[PDB]
């Protein structure tokens, strides 16, 4: 099972991205025969989801659904495995499902080491070494794969259908299309400020900004001039903190109850960098509450890994008990670690009166970990239900103050459900982009969207402007119908972007001239920033090559079929070039503009899922197309009558002519039947499109090919 | 001159622009100047000239203050006051002058002061005297204390357009207009800014490919790993080429050279690339509002066919643009060795430039002092080069960003020149576009405050509204009350509190502008009450410049003194908030001093307050049109009628106001006709303040925020600040309104110290309502012996039927708290006085009964 090609869809060549692979085996027969019943048995310990077919062993539908499998594995939403046979015999091709090019391509790869080495077994009847090279495809796919609070922001905006593309790797996303675009950062916005990022940064700032608005800000801590440190813990109230300013050999006195203890605590803290500090101590839980659009959408208690009693079990015991929890290791689907009894443990157990081998009774909760981390052993706790209205407010408050769109609040406190007014609870500091991974799929407890929060935020359903209009035309050669289009649209305000398979244009000037494919013709215009609406002239060889550049189009239309013109291969003729044209009236979702004067052209009306379907047509009494008009579907349609030789426009059963050929520049006085049906195209698109008539007629008319 | 005590005054007192100093060898307290004469001024004619003004200007205080405010003209302050005033001490004045900002002013005073002493030094040491080493002192202090150029021109439109600022930081964070409306700029970024257009300007390799992409003119560029392949990429790009924050390897047609290049150009570490290199001159677009507002050339040290080159260069230097650099700004150069390589490219010789029309760079790099200059091409650049900027800056997406960008020929389009835009600059320097050398200058700062806050909705501010009185804070919250009936949030002052909306936010003293300013700057406020006190007048001023609306409504009653202490005086303190009320002012008509005060508002509008009586000037007002609050009587009773425009608007009967209990009822209708006074000044609708004033509730039966109670422990705990005695009897009410059934009310005072004898009145508020009593007024504060003070109240009590019997004595507030806490029971009242709040808020919480 080697590989001699690949290419790969971007878009629909079929129904959706997916790469296709040429590959050859020859032991080619005897690796289908031997098989029996043991391979697919090996393959369901290392990879058990393709466990549901061990009937279809053709090669072709192993490697496409184990290289899908591989990309499963790795988290991608669950796709689809296809095999195809080749021009030799014992050749197949074969595509799969994928989410990024350079995984999916390694999957493939993968699944074909995977099966290469098993033709090494010899008489074996055991997988060998399998997880290795799931080990290796994990590690590589892991470091390609997108970080979890933007993998969530992008699975919402999958939901609401919001478009997204990544921009310099990492987690930085471009949401929505055209002039619409807004950006996402992981859990940054666009819309958020740089200044409230710098002010989340610099805690003494925040501190100060959220003191002077009455909020829990444990500010305080100044030892003017190293004046008696003791005066200020007795205006304080103990229990105190005495530490040093410089957090370097910063030996932190805590807890201290007595002028004496502060006496000594200020003698050792003194050293220690440019100024000593006491503030009040301190306790509670570390929580977060994360506020998205000037609402708390969701809050969290981290909590250090521990063990809770029973008046049954020691710790020991407790601990093998916690770690039965399978979410707890290292593995690729572990999110906590495990618990363990390291020396930080001991010493909180020495520090509480306990050993490994004591039994803590009933409810009591034994904190094995000085602070939470995840890394360590700890929780997320969802407490969303049940934070205090007052804390609430007063992290929606917080977030306000500093001016982030997004952020959350390090708040401390000993029971969230108690107001900060009476808890001595404090926020310790604000979070710009916080991760969104201990809110959703938190460690106990509920989930929350925050997700769909932020991009709701972003993109609320009112004005929800995701999205510039994407046009396509099915040409033949010709950029003329497109440029017509382009042009009313153009007259009509819109900045309009368009491709002409060897260049990009954006309004009536050209940005990119090169081989302009599918793929990136349409990134080009869809990521531009002043675009309203999109044109999108598409290559025949851009289907073949790589597919669409885009997923779908509102409004598309195929004009032709065939011509004395550039292969693409295959059979060049009628055929092949109707299945590659199809292609666009399969994603129209709108209406699907089609020759119906073209047998080809027609037919491809039963496979599109546009809402609408428009028939343009030289022949009045073209039997089909009145039967349609008749019952209220769209069409386009040159008449002669006592209006003279006109173009009209049918819909709802209803004439709305539109005008003259003879006042189409590009015809001579209507003797051009090309540019005639660039025309009839042109104004059928900008009419579905929702373009008004005067608009249709005045662009036509202003329209100059020179 | 040894100073002995002073404070900055940051608003109104006596025009609201000084800090006051009392100054006094004392051998030479008169005899200095009256040794020198005014003709030693000589020097400081100089240094200071517009002293030159009056050569009899000889008192002392004018003196100093005019030299103080002159040293902060030079530091460059605008014109203000230099003020001479009579001291306590005989032959003695106090010296007022004006300041920019409160380290600055200060110093300057001290500075003047030193200046002057070295008039004399010795026997005698007069003229050619080193007085400018003070002043270099004093400046350099200020160059590290002031704003930067990007603040400045910002401020300066702010001023222009009358929108507030402050400084947030010690640096260039401002904020720039009040609390709901408020911006922020930082130097040239704004809060609009994002963050995310920010880091994208910063990384310069995506910031090439995203224009690259858009079809903007930029190089075609490869990163270089380290120095990896050690020559490359440059293979792919062409000869003409070029290779993490450098302010300190060009024309690579050599291979050899990029080899060198790519093991070469770390100073500032392995962030090395290779880029298509292009020629011609630095420009920088500026764009604001998606729209470029400005551009210009920064120009390299260049000659511009008479002179000899030792000629030009001299040419140059004498060019009376600069005496010296910094002090001037600008500087001029000498000729380097750099620049001798450069003229020898264009064919001169060391000494000459025999053409005219053929300019020769010097310089490399542009620099500020050891290069060049910037000239405007605002109205040159071609059109196509002004929407590639606009388009450029859009796509990265930054509010306000400039181009760096290079051409040959600025006024061609870059389609046909091929220029390119190197940077993105996100917070870009705005100096350059402001008095350039050569071209218009563009008012830049003016347009990022346009869009901060244009016109059409320039919300600068909320409407502020001040009363000056001292009526147990229920005027300022019934105010505050029926603005929030109306839809407001309101921030208030209540001397000891912030309230933000219906709630405390800060309780503690606050010290008259802080609270102020905590106010001002609340993110949520639409506006502000801001009740003040007489400390603050005198202690600091007011915390703003001027307010909308403003009132006084008595003058004074049973309380101790300040500063004539009688009906004058005290006038005098409460009359600046009438000076500075630009709208309304309302005067309690029914006190003499209060009327007065109408002399001095600068006020549109003056409304007059009165009780029942049919008042004769105010009578007049009515008929004439201006503003009235009278009290009058009725069908009902009494009613409250509003007059303007000599219209009758009867308001409402009393008895409708829930706040009218007692006699407080009297002084209540005072604090309510205040109210709707001030409401309808601020332009509320009737139905507004009717159903404020119907719904306003005097009871806290509801805790407004923080007002400090704690129901747990089984037992309620009522905690609240020690002094001011209405809010003493307000507490007492509240324990008589609660009425706990279960145990016993019991209540501890710790009135202040510096107080007179006031402690008999608070005594008359707790007599009789508490069933044990605990004294507990050393809070360790000034030398009333450590039990004066409870000695006091315990007699205080006594004196009003107190049993001896139910009185204990606990010092130490601390120890009196922890004594209750122990003694209570459940169902009992603890009414606890103090002055540390945080602490003893702290001690309850911990507190653990048995």
């Amino acid at each position: 099972m080697n590989i001699i090609s690949t290419s790969v869809f971007v878009g629909p060549n079929t129904f959706a991205r997916t790469p296709l692979i040429r590959l050859t085996v020859p032991h080619y027969a005897e690796k289908l025969n031997t098989l029996g019943s043991e391979v697919y048995q090996a393959l369901d310990q290392v990879v058990p989801g393709m466990s549901s077919d061990p009937v279809e062993q053709a090669p072709g539908m192993l490697i496409a659904r184990l290289a899908l499998k591989l990309q499963h594995l790795a988290g991608m939403e669950g796709g689809i495995a296809f095999t195809s046979t080749s021009q030799a015999d014992d050749e197949a091709e074969v595509l799969y499902s994928y989410e990024t090019e350079d995984i999916g391509l390694e999957a493939g790869e993968v699944a074909c080491d995977m099966l290469v080495a098993l033709a090494r077994a010899e008489a074996d009847v055991r997988a060998v070494d399998l997880s290795h090279h799931i080990a290796r495809y994990l590690r590589y796919a892991d470091k390609r794969t997108l970080g979890p609070s933007a993998m969530e922001l992008v699975k919402a905006a999958q939901e609401r259908d919001i478009p997204w593309y990544r921009m310099n790797d990492a987690s930085l996303i471009q949401v929505g299309q055209g002039k619409y675009q807004k950006r996402i950062e992981a859990a940054l916005t666009s819309k958020t400020s740089h200044i409230a990022v710098e002010i989340a940064a610099d805690k003494n700032m925040c501190n100060q900004l959220l003191g002077d608005l009455g909020l829990p800000v444990p500010k305080q801590r100044v030892v003017y001039d190293e004046d008696e440190a003791v005066s200020a813990a007795n205006r304080i109230g103990y229990p105190v903190v005495v530490k040093p300013l410089d957090g370097n050999g910063r030996g932190v006195s805590v807890s201290l109850t007595d002028e004496q203890a502060v006496k000594k605590a200020y003698g050792l803290a003194e050293p220690e960098g440019s100024a000593v500090i006491v503030e009040s101590m301190i306790r509670g839980d570390d929580h977060r509450l994360l506020v998205v659009n000037g609402e708390l959408v969701a809050a969290a208690r981290r909590v250090p890994g521990h063990v809770a009693g029973d008046g049954i079990h020691t710790i020991r015991e407790l601990i093998a008990l916690v770690n039965q929890d399978p979410r707890r290791g290292v593995g690729h689907e572990n999110v906590l670690t495990r618990l363990e009894l390291d020396e930080q443990a001991i010493r909180l157990l020495q520090s509480y009166g306990y050993t490994a081998d004591s039994i803590p009774p009933s409810g009591e909760e034994v904190y094995l970990r000085k602070t939470a981390n995840i890394s360590t052993g700890g929780t997320a706790v969802d407490v969303t239900d049940v934070i205090h209205p007052d804390n609430k407010l007063m992290a929606e408050r917080a977030i306000l103050a500093v001016g982030l769109d997004v952020g959350a609040v390090d708040f401390l406190t000993t029971d969230i459900t108690k107001s900060y007014r009476e808890t001595l609870g404090a926020i310790c500091e604000i979070n710009a982009g916080p991760g969104l991974r201990m809110h959703i799929s938190p460690s106990e407890g509920k989930p929350r969207d925050v997700g769909g929060k932020i991009m709701d935020m972003l993109f609320p359903a009112g004005s929800q402007c995701r999205v510039p209009i994407a046009a396509l035309t099915g040409t033949n050669g010709k950029t003329t119908c497109a440029r017509m289009l382009s042009h009313i649209l153009k007259m009509a305000g819109h900045v309009v972007g368009q491709t002409s398979t060897d260049a990009v244009l954006i309004d009536g000037n050209v940005t990119v001239k090169g081989d302009m494919t599918g793929p990136v013709s349409a990134k080009m215009v869809l990521r531009d920033p002043s675009v309203d609406i999109a044109v999108l002239e598409t290559a025949r060889g851009g289907i073949v090559r790589s597919g669409l550049g885009y997923m779908f189009c509102d409004v598309g239309a195929v004009l032709n079929v065939t011509s004395d013109h550039l292969g693409l291969g295959g059979v060049d003729t009628l055929d092949e070039l109707a299945k590659v044209k199809r292609v666009i009236a399969e994603v129209t979702r709108d209406t699907v503009v089609l020759n119906a004067d073209n047998e080809y052209t027609l037919k491809m009306a039963a496979h599109s899922p546009a809402k609408h379907i428009m028939y343009v047509t030289r022949n009045p009494e073209h039997t089909l197309v009145r039967e349609h008009i008749r019952l209220g579907k769209r069409a386009v349609v040159l008449e002669q009558g006592l209006n003279g030789e006109q173009i009209v426009i049918y819909d709802n059963g209803m004439q709305i002519p539109l005008t003259w050929t003879h006042l189409i520049p590009a015809t001579l006085e209507g003797k051009a039947l090309h540019n005639v049906e660039n025309a009839m195209f042109a104004a059928g698109m900008a009419y579905a499109l929702g373009k008004t008539l005067d608009q249709i007629r005045s662009g036509l008319r202003t329209f100059d090919n020179t």
